[PDB]
C-alpha cells in the first residue's frame, strides 16, 4: 500500500469538493472483502458521521450516518461496478444536497446530506483495500 | 475563474502530500502578470508563512517565509516555464526536507524547510490568474 490503512485525513470539505481514492482490494471477491469511507465530524473515531459508505464487494453497498452518536437510518444499493481484483477509482462529490457517489466513473448513488458537509474535518479510508492515492481537489 | 482568487484553502499538509494549482495568466506576459501562492499557518492572512512564491511570469520566480512576523532572506531563480496566454499546471511536492516546485512537470527548485510542512494550515491562491483547480493529494 502507497498508504497506511486505516488511512486518517484531516479534511475541509465545501461543495465544489470532491474526493478521490484509488486503490485496489486486497482479497478475491469469493473472500467477501470490503472497503469503508467514513466522514468524519472530528478526528476522533467516536466523532459523528455525516456520511459512511460500507462497500461489500461483488455484494452491495450501506449508507448511514451518526448523530448523537446514534446510527441512523441505514440506506442501501445493490449497484456496486467494482471488478475482481483491479484498481478501482472512488470518486465523492459534495454537491449542495448531497454526496455523490462514483465507482470507476459510474454514478451509483447520492446521499442526501442531515448535516452541512463543511462539518466534516477527517476522512477515513479503511478496510480491505491497498491504498494508491487520495487527493480532495475543488 | 472555476474558483475564486484568492483563494484560501483549509489544507493539513503531511511529507508526501502535492498541492496542484492549474490556472491560466488574466493578462499576456507584456503585461506582467503575476501569480503568488502562500502556505500560510493559519486563516489569517498575519499569519506567518512557511513557504511564499511568486512567479513574475516571463520574468523571474521569488520565495520567501515569514516568522514572527518578519520577512526573511529571499530566494530567486530566473527559471519561470510557464507560457504565455496557457494554462498551466503548478505542483508543490511536500518531501522531508524542502517543498518541490514543478511548472508544467518540470522541477525548478527545492524550498528547504525552516518550520515543519505540518505548521501549514491554509494555502492561499492569490493574484493575475484564472484558477480552473486546486487539488490536494497523498
Amino acid at each position: 500500500s502507497s498508504l497506511p490503512v486505516p488511512y486518517k485525513l484531516p479534511v475541509s470539505l465545501s461543495v465544489g469538493s470532491c474526493v478521490i481514492i484509488k486503490g485496489t482490494p486486497i482479497h478475491s471477491f469469493i473472500n467477501d472483502p470490503q472497503l469503508q469511507v467514513d466522514f468524519y465530524t472530528d478526528m476522533d473515531e467516536d466523532s459523528d458521521i455525516a456520511f459512511h459508505f460500507r462497500v461489500h464487494f461483488g455484494n452491495h453497498v450501506v449508507m448511514n450516518r451518526r448523530e448523537f452518536g446514534i446510527w441512523m437510518l441505514e440506506e442501501t444499493t445493490d449497484y456496486v461496478p467494482f471488478e475482481d481484483g483491479k484498481q478501482f477509482e472512488l470518486c465523492i462529490y459534495v454537491h449542495y444536497n448531497e454526496y455523490e457517489i462514483k465507482v470507476n466513473g459510474i454514478r451509483i448513488y447520492g446521499f442526501v446530506h442531515r448535516i452541512p458537509p463543511s462539518f466534516v474535518k477527517m476522512v477515513q479510508v479503511s478496510r480491505d483495500i491497498s491504498l494508491t492515492s487520495v487527493c480532495v481537489c475543488n
